């Protein structure tokens, strides 16, 4: 019976990546995988060992990308792509980026966008002095059916109040403005 002794395996194997800044490094430099994993077991296993994102020093990221993804504009399915965005002030390190950011991993890894799960490249956790910020990339900042879709999911499962807007930018933007919100 394999229910009793089988790793629980997800839907897509996920790469981990961690960011320190570093002055005397360039940006892509300062990024660096830290581990893969491919069940839910092994997902587990890697976030019960690793800091949370509150205890980072200010400057750093972590980043879940699907395997083969890097998380730069750059890669190839990223740079027709763009972010869902949520920005916290700094209060909000305390009372919810890690709740918000372990809630953008299960997002992720348990494919909760139904058939626009497909579009999602990966999140980003950036620990800031000036307020922190937790994000999902998409693939193709022009589907907005997707991009919609991916956007207003989320926001329920953040549990982010109707008085509460979040906008979604594209890597094409940030690399030189909203092109959705929900």
């Amino acid at each position: 019976n394999p229910e009793h002794y089988i790793k629980h395996p997800l839907q897509n194997r996920w790469a981990l990546w961690f960011f320190k800044n570093d002055k005397s490094k360039t940006w892509q430099a300062n990024l660096r995988l830290i581990s893969k994993f491919d069940t839910v077991e092994d997902f587990w296993a890697l976030y019960n060992h690793i800091q949370l994102s509150s205890n980072l020093m200010p400057g750093c990221d972590y980043s879940l990308f699907k395997d083969g993804i890097e998380p730069m504009w750059e890669d190839e399915k990223n740079k027709r792509g763009g972010r869902w965005l949520i920005t916290l002030n700094k209060q909000q390190r305390r009372s919810d980026l890690d709740r918000f950011w372990l809630e953008t991993l299960l997002c992720l890894i348990g494919e909760s966008f139904d058939d626009y799960s497909d579009d999602v490249c990966g999140a980003v956790v950036n620990v800031r002095a000036k307020g922190d910020k937790i994000a999902i990339w998409t693939t193709e900042c022009e589907n907005r059916d997707a991009v919609t879709h991916i956007g207003r999911v989320y926001k329920e499962r953040l549990g982010l109040p109707p008085k509460i807007v979040i906008g979604y930018q594209s890597h094409a933007d940030t690399a030189t403005k909203n092109r959705f919100v929900v």
